[PDB]
């Protein structure tokens, strides 16, 4: 996250860190039930050096604050049983950039570990609404990951404006969130984490999944996120949640 601040300990108890064995933190995810996470499909694609698609290659840390303190009280370590990447994902366009991760043993709910609420299929997160991005990604483009979980406040951008900022790249699964003036944005290593939106009684709902961007925090280049209401039924069908 560029332009953000340190989160308070336990402020985002649905935020999860996904480590690939031997490589440290790669992506984020969100806790949605005792057994399931939501993340981004693009994080789980094999390359010639490493099989990112193989669930046995990963560790999820729940309740984490600081990447240098992964055994702190309240942090839970879990392996993955399965990675379900959306069947329509493609790694060229990044359309359908969403995956479901099945924990190998359930999470234990606590003050540090709590699921995010999922929005119904019909719910609209309106243009202009302030929402939050969180993660351990880079704090400047090309820069370094944060040890401490970061948060940043960003606003939903109108879809036609988003399309025109990133021509021939924005599908209806995507939404731009940020500022035309730049300054606050997601960045490398934030992918897969949740957008958190404060709803009408103060409960937080997941608005989207950190997906991609052109650079980070640049003028006229807000980050791109996968919309969540579109996938509510797909989540139910694949997870029972
Ligand atoms: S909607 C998912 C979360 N709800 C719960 O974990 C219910 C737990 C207890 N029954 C309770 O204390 O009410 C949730 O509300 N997450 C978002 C949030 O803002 O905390």
């Amino acid at each position: 996250v560029v332009g953000g601040t340190d989160a308070d300990e336990g402020e985002w108890p649905w935020q999860v860190s996904l480590h690939a064995l031997g490589q440290g933190h790669i992506c984020g995810a969100s806790l949605i039930s005792p057994n399931w996470l939501v993340s981004a499909a693009h994080c789980y694609i094999d390359d010639r050096g490493f099989r990112y698609s193989d669930p046995t290659q990963w560790t999820a840390f729940l309740g984490l604050h600081d990447q240098s303190q992964r055994s702190a009280p309240g942090v839970q370590e879990r392996r993955l049983k399965r990675i379900i990447s959306h069947p329509f994902f493609n790694d060229f366009t990044f359309d359908y950039d969403i995956a479901l991760l099945e924990l190998e043993k359930p999470a234990e709910y606590s003050s540090m570990v709590r699921p995010i609420c999922l929005p119904d299929a019909s719910h609209v997160f309106p243009a202009g609404k302030a929402i939050w991005v969180t993660g351990w990604g880079h704090t400047q483009y090309g820069g370094t990951g944060a040890l401490i979980l970061q948060k940043g406040e960003i606003r939903v951008i109108q879809q036609t404006t988003c399309e025109n900022l990133l021509p021939q790249q924005i599908t209806p699964r995507m939404m731009c969130v940020g500022f035309l003036s730049g300054g606050v944005d997601s960045c490398q290593g934030d992918s897969g984490g949740p957008l958190s939106s404060v709803e009408a009684d103060g409960r937080i709902f997941q608005a989207g999944v950190v997906s991609w961007g052109d650079g980070c925090a640049q003028r006229n280049k807000p980050g791109v996120y996968t919309r969540l209401p579109l996938f509510r039924d797909w989540i139910k069908e694949n997870t029972g949640v």
